[PDB]
C-alpha cells in the first residue's frame, strides 16, 4: 500500500502468536516490542531515544507478519511505550519512504 | 526521491542558514532539533519517547528545507540525540510509506 503520514502509521503485525498495533518507524533502527513471550534464547541490550535508554532483550530470527506482509528478524522486547517496526524488517517488506 | 531503509533515512537540512544533517522518522509526530537558537517567542513542550521524556522549545512557522524540498512549520528545539524529522513536516514535503 501507500500509507500517507497526516496520521501515525499504525499497522496490524502478528507476532509470537499474538496479535498485536505498531508504528512503521523509519526513524527506528530496531525492532521494539511491548513486554511478551518469545521463543528461543536472548541475550541483554540498552537501546536508547529521546528521554534516555530502556533495557530490552534482544531475540533473534522471529517470524512476523507485518501488514499481511512476512518478514524475519531481530525482535526487541521491553518497555517500549509504543510497539515500533524498525529499519530491520521495514526493508524485509520492501518499505520505502517517497517524497 | 524514493529512500530505502537498509541505512538510516538521513538527510541535509537548512535551519537558520545552517545546514544540519536529520533523519525522515515516520515514527516521530513532531520534528525536534539539537539545541540552536531561532527567532521570536516559544512555548513549551513535553516530549515522550523511549526513554522517557524530555522539554522542548516550540517553535512556530519557522522556514525549513529539507532535502531539498521547502517547508515552513513547528520546529521543537531541545536535548533530542538526534535531529529527527517528523510527520508535520514529512506531509509538507509530501512524504508517504510505500510498499
Ligand atoms: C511528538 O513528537 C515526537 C515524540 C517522540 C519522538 S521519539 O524520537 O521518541 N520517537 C517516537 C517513537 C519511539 C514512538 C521517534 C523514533 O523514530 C525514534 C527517533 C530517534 C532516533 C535516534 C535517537 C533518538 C530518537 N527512534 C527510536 O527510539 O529508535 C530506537 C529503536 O531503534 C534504535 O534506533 C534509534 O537510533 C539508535 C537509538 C534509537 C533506537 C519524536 C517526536
Amino acid at each position: 500500500p501507500q500509507i500517507t503520514l497526516w496520521k501515525q502509521p499504525l499497522v496490524t503485525i502478528k507476532i509470537g502468536g499474538q496479535l498485536k498495533e505498531a508504528l512503521l518507524d523509519t526513524g527506528a533502527d530496531d525492532t521494539v516490542i511491548e513486554e511478551m513471550s518469545l521463543p528461543g534464547r536472548w541475550k541483554p541490550k540498552m537501546i536508547g531515544g529521546i528521554g534516555g535508554f530502556i533495557k530490552v532483550r534482544q531475540y533473534d530470527q522471529i517470524i512476523i507478519e507485518i501488514a499481511g506482509h512476512k518478514a524475519i528478524g531481530t525482535v526487541l522486547v521491553g518497555p517500549t511505550p509504543v510497539n515500533i517496526i524498525g529499519r530491520n524488517l521495514l526493508t524485509q517488506i520492501g518499505a520505502t519512504l517517497n517524497f
